[PDB]
């Protein structure tokens, strides 16, 4: 048993370990990052990630928001992030609907009055507001 | 023990997650379908899928054969599938020699007369029976 | 629990099969060869495969040293190796310190007479004796 754990961790590692060597993927702690390198809108990301069996990517931590930033400089565009606006204008909620505990507002932002109910995430990896129609990189968390 | 399961079973989901959002496969019940997107004939791509540890794709089902169909949908090519014709003409079966249950047949297929002992599958996802030697999309199962 | 492990495996296969099947990675044995294609030298390469969870390639067998031959064919490029001179000129060693044992030097090497510390490996498979500097196929195992 001991000896079957072993090698099914050792073969998990393996093919995560392509993965990453491939820049299929960033490991951040428990959470893995990736993209499909399409720019759709945010209903359009938040189906391709659930049908991977993921969700649209959200940082939670400093080091997961550098790890999207970098996803987002390779592809040198902006990032739909997994939260939207509520109904007071200026706060933001996850897409399970608590609200929004990390933030990496770029300075000013948001400041879309209630117009802009979703978060880009700009290359530099600072966060604004922004309609949720628009093309962005598709990036989901798992 | 527990703790160890969920984290291997979370670190399979991601790893399958990222194949699957990439496009590198596809997914359906305890079913995998991939393609190298190399277009060789029936014995070349049996010697692929084994030498990946798999085999040359078989739908047993109407979600695995739009699966398969998707692929082949994608690449613009028609896919051999895991099926030859028996001794008596118009009779198939897969490749372990148990007779084929689930078929998807063109209309009018199959006609080949014995003459046409492989299967291929059209872009739409029907059926023909085919001579074993044409360039066609190498697709397998895991 | 035996129908967990069993399902498990099966999704490790799945992967491992798709990686395989797509080509990219090797497997041999227990381990498994991967590159992200790209040139670099010896520290670069070292860097690159650690942080992905694995480390520079080093074949301990023919079949191993055979494999990683191959991806230097494909990628028409050689390949820098986990091992570097000891003090003493013509010993090497692995990169945890101990003395290399299987080898295949192409004939005279190495000579480089204690200013050439790396190995690389040329497309046939054998080795040379050459400086750490170089642009190189980076090869990882894991
Ligand atoms: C896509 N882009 C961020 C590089 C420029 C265009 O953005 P936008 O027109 O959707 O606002
Ligand atoms: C490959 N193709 C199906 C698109 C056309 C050619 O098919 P075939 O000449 O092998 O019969
Ligand atoms: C890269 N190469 C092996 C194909 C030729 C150049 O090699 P080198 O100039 O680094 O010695
Ligand atoms: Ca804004
Ligand atoms: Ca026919
Ligand atoms: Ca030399
Ligand atoms: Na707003
Ligand atoms: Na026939
Ligand atoms: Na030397």
């Amino acid at each position: 048993l001991q000896t079957e754990l072993y090698e099914i961790k050792h073969q998990i590692l393996q093919t995560m370990g392509v993965l990453s060597l491939q820049g299929s993927m960033l490991s951040v702690g428990d959470k893995v990052f990736s993209t499909n390198g399409q720019s759709v809108n945010f209903d359009t990301i938040k189906e391709m990630c659930t049908r991977a069996g993921g969700n649209i990517a959200v940082p939670r931590t400093p080091e997961e928001n550098e790890a999207i930033a970098s996803i987002a400089k390779k592809y040198n565009n902006y990032v739909y992030l997994g939260m939207i606006e509520d109904q007071t204008p200026g706060d933001f909620h996850y897409l399970d609907g608590a609200s929004v505990s990390y933030t990496n507002w770029y300075p000013g932002e948001p400041r879309g009055q209630g117009k802009e109910k979703c978060v880009e995430m700009y290359t530099d990896g600072t966060w604004n507001d922004r309609g949720c129609l628009q093309y962005r990189l598709a990036v989901c968390e798992f």
